[PDB]
Parts: C-alpha cells; structure tokens; sequence
C-alpha cells in the first residue's frame, strides 16, 4: 500500500460544507484537479483507495458515485453493509487502514485517499506516521456548517512545490482559489 492522504477544498473560515453540500457554486476545474488527483495511480496494476464518512458519501451525486476507477470505502458504525455502490464498509479509519493490508486489498491499493468529513480529517491527521495533505484554498468567506480542522504547522510543512500541482492563482465563476500541498512525518 502506498501513501496516505487527505484532499479538500476549504474556505478562509476553514469551511468545507453547508446542508450537504459544497459552501461555495460549483468549480468545475477544482473538480477535475480533485477526479485526477485521487485517481491517478504512480502503480501499474492498482487503483487509490478513496475513504470517507457516510454523510459525505452520500453528499456525492448519485450519478458520481462510486467515485470511477477508485476503490471506495464508506466508514461508519450504523450501516450494516457498504451503501449501494461502495464498495467497503469499515467502523473506523484505524479498521480501513488495517483492511488495506487484508488479503483482499494488500496487492490492489495504491495510494489512500481521505476525502471527508470534518472527523475523518481530524483522526487522520492527529494520528502519528507519513501524511500530506492536499488543500484548495478557496480564498474568501463562505457561510458553512462543517469545518476542517486546525492545521498544526509545526508538523505540518507546506511544500514549495509538487509535480503536477499547479502554483499560481487560480479562478472559476469570480472566485479565486489556489493549490496547496502539506507534508508531515511523525
Ligand atoms: N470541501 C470539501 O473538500 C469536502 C466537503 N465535505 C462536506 O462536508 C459535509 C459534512 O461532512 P461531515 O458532516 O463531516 O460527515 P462525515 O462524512 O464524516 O460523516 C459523518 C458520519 O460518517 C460516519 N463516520 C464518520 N467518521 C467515522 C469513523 N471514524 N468511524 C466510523 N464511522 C464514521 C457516520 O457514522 P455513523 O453512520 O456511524 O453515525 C458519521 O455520523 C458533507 O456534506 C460534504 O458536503 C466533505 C468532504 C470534503
Ligand atoms: C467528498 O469529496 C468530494 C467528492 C467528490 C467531489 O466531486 C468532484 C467531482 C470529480 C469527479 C470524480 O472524481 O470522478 C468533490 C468532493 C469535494 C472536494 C473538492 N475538492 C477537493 N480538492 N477536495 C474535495 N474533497
């Protein structure tokens, strides 16, 4: 199994939700960074591994879900099977991520992916070991209900650059955003 990473889109009041849906009108190139990045996979014969809570499974368009030419993983305690298109279901991240190394998986996951919500987020990048992050900055103020959590700096790095990443601003619909990519190793 390969690295293990979370990707958002956040707010300057670090929002990332409102009522189940994005805070901010649709940014259809943002979009398609978040499709390539979490599809695109450095090894032949693998697919990444995308994990995320029950509520934002299904905050995902029927019509995009599962989420194509990834493996998807929905974590909750409720649900007694994987929701109808998913693929697995785990009771917690520390269950899915032992699940990658089962059998089943070991030989098949690539890179892991967490892609919400806010408490997915919290525990991944709380827990000790190697993780990025992979956060667009929508650069101004959006009314939302759920958050991201605080970035610790001190462990988080931001990166001066990476492949495939683009660094300037960037703009849909008037609203300008930007790239960024966080590593820590602890
Ligand atoms: N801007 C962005 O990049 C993103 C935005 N979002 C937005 O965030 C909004 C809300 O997400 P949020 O409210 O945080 O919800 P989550 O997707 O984290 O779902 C919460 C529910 O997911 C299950 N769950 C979450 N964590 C665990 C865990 N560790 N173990 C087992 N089960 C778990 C449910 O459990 P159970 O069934 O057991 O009660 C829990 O009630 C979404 O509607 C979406 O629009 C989401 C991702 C990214
Ligand atoms: C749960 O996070 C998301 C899941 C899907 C989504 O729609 C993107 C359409 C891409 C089509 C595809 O992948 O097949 C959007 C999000 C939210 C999200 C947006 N942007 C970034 N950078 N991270 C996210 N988690």
């Amino acid at each position: 199994v390969g690295s293990l990473n979370c990707i958002v889109a956040v707010s300057q009041n670090m929002g990332i939700g409102k009522n189940g849906d994005l805070p901010w009108p649709p940014l259809r190139n943002e979009f398609r960074y978040f499709q390539r990045m979490t599809t695109t996979s450095s090894v032949e014969g693998k697919q990444n591994l995308v994990i995320m809570g029950k509520k934002t499974w299904f905050s995902i368009p029927e019509k995009n879900r599962p989420l194509k030419g990834r493996i998807n993983l929905v974590l909750s305690r409720e649900l007694k099977e994987p929701p109808q298109g998913a693929h697995f279901l785990s009771r917690s991240l520390d269950d899915a991520l032992k699940l990658t190394e089962q059998p089943e998986l070991a030989n098949k996951v690539d890179m892991v992916w967490i892609v919400g919500g806010s408490s997915v987020y919290k525990e991944a990048m709380n827990h000790p070991g190697h993780l990025k992050l992979f956060v667009t900055r929508i650069m101004q103020d959006f009314e939302s209900d759920t958050f991201f959590p605080e970035i610790d700096l001190e462990k988080y790095k931001l990166l001066p650059e990476y492949p495939g990443v683009l660094s300037d601003v960037q703009e849909e619909k008037g609203i300008k955003y930007k790239f960024e990519v966080y590593e820590k190793n602890d």
